[PDB]
């Protein structure tokens, strides 16, 4: 059983993986932790709960994380996405169950701590807390197993400016502080996920099968899908967070490459994610040369990925 | 007919274009207008009139232009690429021809204004020149016929850091200017001229060959050659400017895609061109929402382009 932890803005393709991750084999969910994105991190930590709630995994605790990114100010959240509250038009009661008191970066700390080299971190949001969990531990990075990150656009438009993708653009100073630490890291991007095209066909199927959590996964994508025809022009859903989960749990579906990745954190290209290729030595040196390279997912199955997805929600 | 303006920075490459629109028939050459990149602006302009005396066009004016990028300071010239002269460090006698005494932003604003509707204007370094010709002049945009760009990386890597193509990394502002101004503009980037290549092979039959200026091509080539044996590990060369000369004369042999571009002047990723594909309505207005699109060069037909060129710089 890989001990794991996901730090999740949720969010409808949150939601989606989240409940692929409890429904996994050989896969325990140490907890969640919460950041805003999508929506605000309180509706995050209301919608991790109800999460937890509706899985019968009362007792996996969900740790509230930062409100606002490591600069500081009100996030926008992508409510135009997510729905208001961020599970869409899912209309479902409060949850009885309550967070845990230690916050997001203390928690990540002492799992880490306490099982070292064996924890893998699944970043589905911002990476606030995760740059926080550093900046708390310097042996955070040696100890964590690795983190698999949702976020970026490497060679690929992003999707909250033509030049970045969401998660980084939610917070670019966390994003380049994770991407420069040296630990463990495995990058999907956009340029991965808008490959993995889910379809109005594929939901209205799985709305006619017995899968455990079927008909809320259908009901929760109906506001994803509707906002992707409007927004994009085709009814296809990118289910980004559940692709991430196939790279953590089946990496053989996906090729990865090695190289150094900042994130530009100031102007009109805030968000962007840069690597670099090593296809061309640099004459002089420049903001990519010296730090530890990561690895970047790069090129993906798509038929054996949508099975995967499909195998895991239709499950019953 | 078709009358041209060539704002260059010779420069290798820059050369081969040069003698390749010399050598093209019904194209007028209305002028060389000189910008630094490869090399500084007045070594740029020594080339510019040792080509024009090389090609018996010594009535081809050669205007000077600007020896800093827009916000001033000293370039960083490429002559690990080009030589320490611009031209391979290959020692030619001076010309005996001089520039003319307009500079090339002045050239540039007579010469369209002169011509309004006439003039394609062929950019084969920095925009330093054309980005203060429209400052100059507001009708500048109007009356430019087009404007092909060789400059950018579109979803590729830069040649300058891994974010950013020289000649947009020498001058963001001026570069940010020319692709928001609204003129005609076709750019070819770094992801359409890597896929053209031209081998140690493709030199040796160019020397056996009876072209006009294969000696002093072949001459200026081997410094180059060297380089890119280095730096990219293949006895490969990439012609970028000779690819956008083809962009110029020979459209059809490329696809166009619309897109707003805008340059990121600050930060790591200073340089980096990021186009809005135009395929997902925007929520909120952004730096890409309010500009005209322009059009930037997407596939190419690598045998045609090749032949292209070589037909030219073979020819007798
Ligand atoms: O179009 C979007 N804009 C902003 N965020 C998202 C997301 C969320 N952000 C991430 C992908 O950008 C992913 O974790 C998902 O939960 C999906 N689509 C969009
Ligand atoms: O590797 C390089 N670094 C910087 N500039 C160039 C060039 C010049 N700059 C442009 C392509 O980056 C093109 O106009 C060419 O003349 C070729 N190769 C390199
Ligand atoms: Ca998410
Ligand atoms: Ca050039």
């Amino acid at each position: 059983n890989s001990k794991i932890i996901i730090d999740t803005d949720p969010g409808i393709d949150d939601s989606v993986a989240i409940l692929m991750a409890f429904q996994m084999p050989g896969v325990q969910v140490l907890g969640l932790t919460t950041i805003f994105g999508n929506c605000t991190t309180e509706h995050a930590t209301r919608n991790a709960l109800i999460l937890c709630e509706k899985a019968s995994h009362l007792e996996v605790p969900v740790a509230e994380g930062s409100h606002e990114p490591l600069k500081g100010g009100k996030p926008h959240v992508a409510d135009f996405v997510h729905g208001p509250d961020g599970l869409g038009n899912v209309d479902l009661p409060d949850p009885t169950i309550k967070k845990v008191e230690e916050s997001a970066t203390d928690f990540l700390v002492d799992k880490v701590s306490r099982f070292p080299g064996e924890v893998s971190v699944l970043a589905l949001g911002p990476l606030t807390n995760i740059a926080l969990a550093i900046k708390k531990d310097p042996s955070f990075v040696k100890n964590v197993k690795k983190i698999v990150v949702l976020g970026g656009a490497f060679f690929a438009a992003g999707n909250a400016t033509p030049s970045a993708e969401a998660n980084i653009h939610s917070d670019p100073e966390a994003a380049d502080m994770v991407f420069t630490s040296g630990a463990d890291i495995y990058v999907v991007g956009l340029n991965i996920t808008t490959q993995v095209s889910f379809t109005d066909k594929d939901l209205l199927e799985l709305r006619n099968s017995q899968g455990k959590y079927a008909q809320f996964l259908c009901d929760v994508c109906k506001f994803y899908l509707d906002w992707h025809t409007e927004s994009y022009g085709a009814p296809v859903i990118f289910l980004h967070d559940p692709v991430s989960f196939a790279a953590l749990v089946r990496p053989e579906l996906f090729t990865f490459k090695k190289g150094v990745v900042r994130v530009e954190t100031q102007g009109i290209c805030v968000g962007h994610t840069s690597m670099d290729m090593l296809l061309k030595k640099w004459n002089s040196e420049n903001p990519w040369t010296g730090y530890s390279p990561i690895s970047v997912a790069w090129t993906v199955d798509v038929p054996k990925v949508v099975a995967f997805v499909k195998e895991l929600v239709t499950k019953p």
